């Protein structure tokens, strides 16, 4: 019993990305791993961050894809394999428009901000069945499609929420394997 689940976290190392909103899986993971007691592992390849950690008493990995999104599909799929996981019941971190920022909703599907992202691991499985967590950014107003303003950003009002965003992640994600998806969904719908 208890199999390793795969926890996916989306980042966007990049010359300026590296310093945006689409780094959410290795700069969240990264506190909540060093405190349960977690070092990462660079296996570059399929592999290149992956930490193996165990909240609420069962071990996951938590694997981030340290290429661009547009690589993002392409780290899930052998991993995977090597781990004899189904890429199924899989849970990912990602920014979306779907909401403004403060609270989060985890829902599957994919089609709203982070086209390519979503849509380069759903065409990569040719299936889509995967319950991400979108944290919400807002909705870049222009009249430009938020594809090009969710690239770089510097608006000081994303980081009044950063903190609620912490504790909302840290908890929900132990709380999801504890007991379910559903007190996890709730709390974080109820502050």
């Amino acid at each position: 019993m208890a199999e390793p689940l795969l926890v996916v976290g989306l980042g966007n190392p990049g010359p300026t990305y590296a310093k945006t909103r689409h780094n959410l899986g290795f700069m969240v993971a990264d506190v909540l791993a060093g405190r349960i007691g977690s070092a990462f592992k660079v296996h570059k390849k399929s592999g290149a961050e992956v930490v193996t950690g165990r909240l609420a008493g069962t071990s996951v990995v938590l694997a981030k894809p340290r290429c661009y999104m547009n690589e993002s599909g392409r780290q899930v799929g052998p991993l995977a394999k090597f781990y004899s996981v189904p890429p199924q019941q899989i849970v990912v971190i990602h920014d979306e428009l779907d909401i403004d920022f403060g609270r989060i909703r985890l829902k599957l599907g994919g089609g709203e901000g982070g086209h390519n992202g979503l849509r380069s691991v759903a065409s990569a499985l040719g299936t889509k069945n995967f319950h991400r967590v979108r944290i919400g950014v807002g909705r870049p107003p222009g009249r430009k499609d938020p594809a090009a303003f969710v690239l770089e950003n510097f608006t000081a009002a994303e980081r009044a929420e950063v903190p609620t965003i912490v504790e909302q992640a840290a908890d929900a994600t132990e709380l999801l394997i504890a007991q379910g998806l559903e007190p996890a969904q709730n709390t974080v719908h109820a502050w």
